[PDB]
Formats: C-alpha cells, sequence, structure tokens
C-alpha cells in the first residue's frame, strides 16, 4: 500500500468511484456528459490513476476537472501528468495555486525545509470557500480547510443509486506536521486555521467519507467489509467527525510537546 503502488478501481457508491493507489486516495465522479477527478497521487501514481479510470470504462479527454485537496508530492504529484492527458482545468484553494503550477511549497508551510518537489502543473485556478464546481449534472463544493496547507480544500457532492442519495465528502488531511525547525505554538495563524478546519469537518454533512490517505477513514477496512455488506460498508455518518476529532487530538499532543 505504498503511495504509488497499483490498486484495481472499485465504486464506492453511485457514480462515485476510488481510481487512486494503494496508499493515496483519488477519485472519479463520473457522468454522461464528462467526469470530475479529485487528487492526481504521486508522479508515479498518476499512470496508476489513468490506468484506473479506464479499467472503469472512462476516457481520460473525458476529464473536465482536477481537483487539488492539497499542494504536496503524495496527494498533487500526478496532477502535472494528469492535467496534460486529460486537458483538464486544475481547480485549488487560492493559496496553493502557486505551489501546484511549481511544484514547490512556500515557506509558510510547516513542512517547508523537508518536502519534496513534484512535477507543476499548467491550468491551476482558484477556487473559493462554499464555491460550487459543476459539470453537466455534477456538482461538487470547495470547502476551506487550511493548515496543514494554507489552500487545502475538501470537496463535498452527492451520489445516488436510483434516486437513493449519499453525500459524500473527499477530506483533505487535517494533520499538524513539520520540519524539526518548526513550532506551530509560535504560528498562531497555523493553529487557528487547523482549529477552525476541525469545527468546519466535523459539522459537514457526511455519509462516505474518503480520505485523502485512505486509512484515515478505515478505507481498506471497509472495503473488506464491503465484500459481504455490499456498499453500505462505506457509510458512516460519523466519519468526518472522526477525522476532525482525530486531527485535534494531533495538533493537541503537538502542542503539549511543545511546551517548555
Ligand atoms: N508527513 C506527512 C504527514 C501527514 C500528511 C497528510 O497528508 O496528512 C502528509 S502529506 C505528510
Ligand atoms: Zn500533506
Ligand atoms: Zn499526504
Amino acid at each position: 500500500r505504498d503511495w504509488s503502488s497499483p490498486q484495481q478501481p472499485f465504486t464506492i457508491y453511485g457514480n462515485t468511484h476510488y481510481v487512486g493507489t494503494g496508499g493515496i486516495s483519488a477519485v472519479l465522479l463520473s457522468s454522461p456528459q464528462g467526469h470530475i477527478l479529485v487528487d492526481g497521487t504521486t508522479e508515479k501514481g498518476a499512470q496508476v490513476v489513468a490506468a484506473n479510470i479506464r479499467a472503469m470504462g472512462f476516457k481520460l479527454s473525458d476529464v473536465k476537472y482536477i481537483l487539488s485537496t492539497h499542494s504536496h508530492e503524495d496527494h498533487a504529484g500526478g496532477i502535472s501528468a494528469m492535467q496534460k492527458l486529460t486537458g483538464a482545468t486544475v481547480l485549488a484553494g487560492a493559496a496553493n495555486v502557486d505551489t501546484l503550477r511549481t511544484g514547490v511549497s512556500p515557506k509558510s508551510d510547516p513542512q517547508f525545509g523537508s518536502l519534496s518537489n513534484f512535477p507543476g502543473s499548467a491550468k491551476v485556478r482558484a477556487v473559493a470557500d462554499g464555491e460550487l464546481v459543476k459539470l453537466g449534472p455534477l456538482a461538487v463544493k470547495a470547502h476551506a480547510t487550511p493548515g496543514h496547507t494554507e489552500g487545502g480544500i475538501t470537496w463535498t457532492w452527492q451520489s445516488c443509486e436510483q434516486g437513493k442519495c449519499k453525500d459524500v465528502v473527499f477530506a483533505d488531511s487535517l494533520t499538524a506536521v513539520s520540519a524539526d525547525s518548526y513550532r506551530f505554538s509560535d504560528h498562531p495563524e497555523v493553529v487557528a486555521s487547523l482549529r477552525g478546519s476541525f469545527e468546519a469537518v466535523e459539522k459537514l454533512s457526511c455519509d462516505i467519507a474518503i480520505a485523502a490517505h485512505p486509512e484515515v477513514n478505515d478505507m481498506w477496512t471497509r472495503q473488506q467489509r464491503a465484500a459481504k455488506e455490499g456498499n453500505s460498508a462505506y457509510v458512516d455518518n460519523g466519519a468526518c467527525r472522526a477525522i476532525a476529532a482525530a486531527g485535534r487530538k494531533r495538533l493537541e499532543t503537538r502542542l503539549a510537546s511543545e511546551k517548555r
């Protein structure tokens, strides 16, 4: 389950398909009028994501938007390659646009000093908090969830099967992690951003959460459960509350560790 590893794709609910690697989520939201891809995985992973989309019966040229959670190599490293293969427009939070274009994270990032660069993408555009991305019948909402990065976005939509619908959340990372030289306690904007994000995420309408690191919401345990129980195994309307709680715990543990 490495970040670049092959992973046979699978449908989670309705027109929501997992097309990522063994270790990094990517989702295709499909329609007869064209598709939206969420995240690219790693640079090597782009070849996995591309093959996975085709394996689910879709054409790369029909992917019209690529949505970015955040601009680190594990989630975004494959975006540039996928953008070239698809012709899609890449959408991201305002403060991560430059990072996606250059593939270099800025000094505001708590991990700055310890991050690896990744390939810069063409056709990157900003979206605002609350903004709707529409493609034919698809409607995906952007939710600003900064803190791990300034431009982090958590993306939400509804998928349906014969009129039975579920709220799906592609949850950005909410993790307080840094270079050795960084003190969160010295950076009130980052702390406040993280805390606002925990609050936003624990309030989302959230039947099915797909975390950018899939194990954050136990994707592989759920998939194994789904073999007998069906796709209700992915459904858990407390999952966003739980992702937020774990984010809060990681930050509180970190701030305690920093006390003089
Ligand atoms: N070192 C870390 C930890 C956590 C994440 C994350 O996405 O939560 C990343 S990219 C890097
Ligand atoms: Zn990250
Ligand atoms: Zn990550």
